[PDB]
């Protein structure tokens, strides 16, 4: 069982890193 909130938080982290 994967956790959609974990994945969503990491995906958000990736988008955020791409802003730099
Ligand atoms: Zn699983
Ligand atoms: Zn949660
Ligand atoms: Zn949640």
């Amino acid at each position: 069982e994967e956790d959609p909130d974990l994945k969503a938080a990491i995906q958000e982290s990736l988008r955020e890193a791409e802003e730099a």
